[PDB]
């Protein structure tokens, strides 16, 4: 019944995304901020179920981007072997702060809400390329802070 | 409950109006961006209920305007024949855009919720003209962007 | 459940007050504009349960105010004769508009939603000093324009 | 349902903090305004299950700070006697005012709601280092105002 979570960043519990085993995998990560790829590395890290690193992507070339950016992975590890088919999470860490020595975070499954659809008539949350149930976020708050 | 839609776009499932067979129907058109008519060629289009185009109405002389314009048609197709009663789809494309190509659209049954009316006690959407109950709307996100 | 009235112009579905027959009556009315004296006479106008006009005060007086003013009825009419208990509907006209040749309008009842009040847990409004309850209110609008 | 209440001050019936006996007490203040320390003398109050002052904090060196400020209490009174376990509650006042000779004021439980937290699938408020249940919201207004 309410729209008021338009314009406001949501925390969602969708954190992962599937991988088949052999087509690539399409996502969308959303970055608060305007990537800065002189403050540390930034890059994307992508895990499996049991949270073991299998594959890392730079995220250098993004320098100056910001919001809702589309990504592709092959399915590859580090060798470039593909890897086994099953719910892979994918998190990012960019813009490293001097005096934290900390990097900021997003993930999958977390951004500003672009809109909000009924679907007949149950209510998703549009956020980049993802659209995702009202009962999926944990958490809502305004853009730029928190 | 929620009046959290006013100044919100609305999109909702009303994309027609009923033509009676002989009276003028008003109608009433949201554009998101005023109108410029040096970008391609501007236009109203009417369509039956088999998609087959009715009428044309040009928007040129609507240069500049912006938000809600209220219109008439007087039943005819392009020959001058009053064309049989019924639902007639009701759209427009304006401003066409150098690098894609492609122009704007709206359509009959979106546009900027102006107010939330309660009608004992039953939650009503003020759309220019149009006041719509609250469970044909389909989408909502915020004016001058998605 | 929503505080999304907050800071929406509401209208209520209440237009009067109750003078008991003896006692003053304070009363409060929103003015969405700074009233100005010299665009035509602006006054309240108050009238009885059969919309017969009992007493009329001016407002020349408020010039430059605007927003939520306080004001005082001793229940008297015209001549200064007290009239009968009950309701007593109260309205107002101020700022002539040269164009149209018409007065805004405002009356008991409506203004900004200054606050949202729980009531064990019952949700009122606060507007001015009036406190009422969501149900009474018909319509909300953004302050400024509609 | 609702997230119209993030970005909006709250105030909650929860008024009083816990001592145990022992153990330090960390609780946050919500200002509203920077404190300036040249406007009265500004203090914290803590006060007792029956409003008897037990302890004054003086906020003299917080000048310059506004919104959520964290501090801590020993749990003694202003002997330096550790006082009874139980629930205390505690206000504050700053900033004098030259006209009214009042002082502005502030207590635990209220504050600019930061986000709002689904909790399976139960609505939270987090404001500073608090996280109150939505029904132990009394009233919401917007910040700066009211």
């Amino acid at each position: 019944n309410s729209v008021s979570m338009i314009g406001k960043i949501a925390e969602t519990d969708v954190s992962g995304a599937n991988f088949d085993g052999n087509n690539k995998l399409s996502f969308s990560l959303f970055f608060d901020e305007k990537i800065d790829a002189s403050k540390g590395v930034p890059a994307i890290q992508i895990l499996n179920e049991n949270n073991e690193l299998v594959k890392t992507i730079p995220l250098k070339d993004y320098n100056g981007q910001k919001g809702y950016i589309n990504f592709e992975w092959d399915g590859t590890n580090e060798k470039g072997e593909k890897v086994p088919k099953g719910n892979y999470k994918i998190k990012a860490e960019y813009n490293l702060d001097s005096h934290s020595k900390q990097y900021l975070q997003t993930r999958i499954g977390r951004g500003e809400v672009e809109s909000v659809i009924f679907d007949k008539g149950k209510p998703m949350l549009r956020m980049g390329e993802m659209v995702l149930p009202i009962d999926s976020a944990i958490e809502f708050y305004q853009p730029d802070q928190k």
